[PDB]
Formats: C-alpha cells, sequence, structure tokens
RNA sequence: AUAUGGAUUCUUCACGGUAACGUAACUGAAUGUGGAGACGUCGGCGCGAGCCCUGGGAGGAGUUAUCUUUUCUUCUUAAC
C-alpha cells in the first residue's frame, strides 16, 4: 500500500514550481539530520515544450522541443501523486544526495537530465507528463 | 536621446530556500483575468509624532534688609 516508489510520478504544490510535473527517483521516508521530514529527490520539468504543427520548419522544430529540466528536494506534503509512471534508470545514478550542496554537481546533473527527457519526448511516450498542465 | 559597467547565453531567455519566499539585474505581441485609484458612522483599547511637565550639566538675565544650590531664558536637525 506504498505508492512512493522510485519511478512515480507527481504534481509540485509550492515553491516556484507549483504545477509543474515530476519524477521522484530516491526517496526518504525516515527523513535525514538535513530536512528532518518525509521527502524525496525528484527530477522535473522547467519549461516544457512548444506544440509542433506540420507547417514547421527543420529549424523550427528543433528550438519548440527543448526543455529545461530540474532537480530539487521536496517534502512529501508538497507533492500531489498521481497514477503514472516514468523510468529513471538512466539518470538515477547521477542525482543523490551527493549533486547536491555543490554548485558544480548540479549542472552536470541537469544536463544528463535534459538528455534524457529530449530522448523520451523524441519518439512520442509518457504524453501525459510532457504536457504542461492548465491552472 | 544614447554609451559604458554589471547581469545573462555553447542546456539560449538567472539562481537559492522543504516551504512561507529571497535578490542589483535575470526576453514576452494579440487577447484575456485580477489588483490599486476606491470611500459610512460611533465606542473603548494599543502604538507613533508634536506639545505639556520634569532631573543633571554648560551659558546669559532677574531678585537679594532677610530667605531661596533660587526665578526666567538658550541647548535645534528638513525633503531625500
Amino acid at each position: 500500500a506504498k505508492f512512493l516508489k522510485a519511478g512515480k510520478v507527481a504534481v509540485v504544490v509550492r515553491g516556484r514550481y507549483a504545477g509543474k510535473k515530476v519524477v521522484i527517483v530516491k526517496p526518504h521516508d525516515e527523513g535525514s539530520k538535513s530536512h528532518p521530514f518525509g521527502h524525496a529527490l525528484v527530477a522535473g520539468i522547467e519549461r516544457y515544450p512548444l506544440k509542433v504543427t506540420k507547417k514547421h520548419g527543420a529549424k523550427k522544430v528543433a528550438k519548440r522541443t527543448k526543455i529545461k529540466p530540474f532537480i530539487k528536494v521536496v517534502n512529501y506534503n508538497h507533492l500531489l501523486p498521481t497514477r503514472y509512471t516514468l523510468d529513471v534508470e538512466a539518470f538515477k545514478s547521477v542525482v543523490s544526495t551527493e549533486t547536491f550542496e555543490q554548485p558544480s554537481q548540479r549542472e552536470e546533473a541537469k544536463k544528463v537530465v535534459k538528455k534524457a527527457f529530449e530522448e523520451r519526448h523524441q519518439a512520442g511516450k509518457n504524453q501525459w507528463f510532457f504536457s504542461k498542465l492548465r491552472f
């Protein structure tokens, strides 16, 4: 009866990313010395790709499909779990507790996440995840 | 009207905080939505400003047969 697993998709509810979909990578149920609460390490989308029609040229399609990712430690109370799933094995090793608290390692993980999201978006799958929420 | 500095970009249009949110900055046309402009009267209570009262001290003046370390007066600080 536990659903906050390592591939669950949730919606951020607070903190500059509210209304943006996210996928849980590493959960921490019994808190930690820092962040003494139930929290998860998540990677999400900050700038969703724009809709592409058949009239768009080669240059414009590549521009409109760019995705800007982010990584964040989020309290459980600030997430809204969904029923969707997204495999994270391609980038689970690069995001962890170590990659935070260091500016250089945060950017290295983000570009790896960006490449994974771009390839996932191409050859369309997980269409709900890449669709911007309307509110 | 315009230039320089700063900021931003090879992940093109910034990062931090669990969060409330923070910052020297940190593209946004049509169209749409929201806020400010924009609001009665009476009652007590809290707080601020000016005034009033008052202690010590540094100056000036008055009274002094007798008494009064005394009576009066100056000691101020704007927008931004």
